[PDB]
């Protein structure tokens, strides 16, 4: 199991977790030098588990689908934590089965459940190596009032990092600081799907995009993503969602 532990943490071997987390996602294919995920897999191949330990030594394990990089649900203690939708449903017949105690939290994973359950925005909750040892704390300790606000640092920490290298840079640049992300890697977040589409579509036109992605910038401006090229995001981008698997 990819694991990540906050003690000692470093820029570095936050950069080392991420690549290998990456890493452990199978992919027949590379598509402008970026992992193409697989489409599907059996349930026996379908699911991996991070461990993450925060400073007080105290470790969730984290189940994700290795196909898409979505967490199904986590493991503290002797309790699962599994979100409430179909697929972390079907997961659950596959990970943490010895774990006795069994929780299905009260939201889907998605982020307009998760910012609702949570009372905010991600735009306005912490990131940085900070924010993800309270994340940390908090689920461990199942913190229900404050788990979707956790559970939100989690996935940017782990599934967005790995999708997206300016995300694991900005995460891991300075460890004893936390930001506030921005309206650009809000959209890097909301756009992976339709991005992973239309590059896979782009090796086969030219380099072209059939359907234009619109991001946000660094200066908070709409920008018309509509090739390869623009923008550098192919050099952002660090998965693709395989477009049989949308």
């Amino acid at each position: 199991d990819v694991s990540f532990r906050l003690s000692g943490a470093t820029s570095s071997s936050y950069g080392v977790f991420i690549s290998n987390l990456r890493k452990a996602l199978p992919n027949e294919r590379k598509l402008y030098d970026i992992p193409l995920l697989r489409s599907s897999l059996p349930g026996s191949q379908r699911y991996a588990l991070i461990h993450l330990t925060n400073y007080a030594d105290e470790t969730i394990s984290v189940a994700i689908d290795v196909t898409n990089v979505y967490i199904m649900g986590y493991r503290a203690g002797d309790t699962s934590y599994f979100f409430n939708e179909a697929s972390a449903t079907e997961a659950a017949k596959y990970v943490f089965k010895d774990a006795m105690r069994k929780v299905t939290l009260p939201y889907s994973g998605n982020y307009e459940r998760l910012q609702t359950a949570a009372g905010k925005i991600r735009e306005n909750i912490p990131l940085g190596l900070p924010a993800l040892d309270s994340a940390i704390t908090t689920l461990f300790y199942y913190n229900a009032n404050s788990a979707a606000s956790a559970l939100m640092v989690l996935i940017q920490s782990t599934s967005e990092a790995a999708r997206y290298k300016f995300i694991e840079q900005q995460i891991g640049k300075r460890v004893d600081k936390t930001f506030l992300p921005s309206l650009a890697i809000i959209s890097l977040e909301n756009s992976w799907s339709a991005l992973s589409k239309q590059i896979q579509i782009a090796s086969t036109n030219n380099g072209q995009f059939e359907s234009p992605v619109v991001l946000i910038n660094a200066q908070n401006q709409r920008v018309t993503i509509t090739n390869v090229d623009a923008g550098k995001v192919t050099s952002d981008i660090a998965l693709l969602l395989n477009r049989n698997n949308m």
